């Protein structure tokens, strides 16, 4: 199989992971825990790497990092890409304004002073999630009615989203509705069922959100109600 | 000509400026000034795009949003993205590890304690860029010896470099021939040197690195030598 490294983290590489799933594609892990990065450093120059970082996707012929540069190999051997150009553009319009919210966690995910940084983020958030909300007017999925990389992506974002409000999406039915159907694959389906899933960490094990070492309980304020009532 | 909005800014899309320069290409830009950010809020909804954000790229048929989106339409359209999906996905590789630095700058740009935060960001540019002098291994160019959409991303990501650190490119031979090489491009050599051209500021004009209003200064401490000696 094609080799894939990361941490046994949901991080970047959650979506390549399900679009893997997704295609019935025989792939062989690579995951370093917490401690195990050690043995990072040394293999960080061996295995005739390029760009030496993480994701890597070892294959045959392909020796490469990046984690858009792996998504987007997996889903062009397969023609999901896009035929056109202007098509093509679209595609990774969505994937860009996806990576928005999730890298938009990313960027606050580390602060130490998070709680104060996840208000302003929370702010944007009802903006750019209308976005594709709007663009699910009528669609199955994000590009028409097949799958596209970018549809696993607004999963990976939406998964992520969620840990921080649970309330967040109950503003945007079809976004849940999107949830719903994703998972409905059967491939979807079994493998967040499975031995393999990485439920946890969302980050690495350092951030402050989607972090620790374990799934989330607080470590917050709440809002709710005026003295001590409502405590979500 | 296609249309294209940004900030009368380096920032993301002097990339996308370079590669429709180099193609030859009828552009026309709307480029909003830091007062003139009024006149962006109206238009946001109105021009008909899908995910409203800035830099927009307006065309006959593409309506886009999104920096990569947008680059590699132009690209695309020429030919250049790749032929055979390893290929294409080297090139994104290249991308990808280009915008670590260029976003590197970016996630640190804006926050007030900058001076304190380079420190650490420097530390790790050797490594980054040692990656791309050992690329440049007998290559005219990122990708062997056609320039590809890449190739102005780091450009882009070097002239904003030097802007930190001018001696942090004199260990990278290579590199510094990189950056003249792409220069002696007639096309690259009359835009810089055009009315046209935005050479500054680099970020929005809120950030601490590459902001301001006008072409840098100091802001700093510098190192050079042990009491009162050596002042870059
Ligand atoms: N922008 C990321 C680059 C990766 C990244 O910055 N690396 C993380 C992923 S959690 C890692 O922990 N890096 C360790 C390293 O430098 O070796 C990509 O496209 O994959
Ligand atoms: N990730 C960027 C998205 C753009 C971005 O975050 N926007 C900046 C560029 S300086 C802008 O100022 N945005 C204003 C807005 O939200 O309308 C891309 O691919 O173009």
């Amino acid at each position: 199989s094609p080799i894939l490294g990361y941490w046994k983290i949901k991080g970047l590489v959650q979506p390549t992971r399900l679009l893997l799933e997704y295609l019935e594609e025989k792939y062989e892990e690579h995951l370093y825990e917490r401690d195990e990065g050690d043995k990072w450093r040394n293999k960080k120059f061996e295995l005739g790497l390029e760009f030496p970082n993480l994701p890597y996707y070892i294959d045959g012929d392909v020796k490469l990092t990046q984690s858009m540069a792996i998504i987007r190999y997996i889903a062009d051997k397969h023609n999901m890409l896009g035929g056109c150009p202007k098509e093509r553009a679209e595609i990774s319009m969505l994937e860009g304004a996806v990576l928005d919210i999730r890298y938009g966690v990313s960027r606050i995910a580390y602060s130490k002073d998070f709680e104060t940084l996840k208000v302003d983020f929370l702010s944007k958030l009802p903006e750019m999630l209308k976005m594709f909300e709007d663009r699910l007017c009528h669609k199955t999925y994000l590009n028409g009615d097949h799958v596209t990389h970018p549809d696993f992506m607004l999963y990976d974002a939406l998964d992520v989203v969620l840990y921080m409000d649970p309330m967040c999406l109950d503003a945007f039915p079809k976004l849940v509705c999107f949830k719903k159907r994703i998972e409905a694959i059967p491939q979807i389906d079994k493998y967040l069922k499975s031995s393999k899933y990485i439920a946890w960490p969302l980050q690495g094990w350092q951030a402050t959100f989607g972090g620790g070492d374990h799934p989330p309980k607080s470590d917050l304020v709440p809002r709710g109600s005026m003295e001590l009532d409502k405590w979500a």
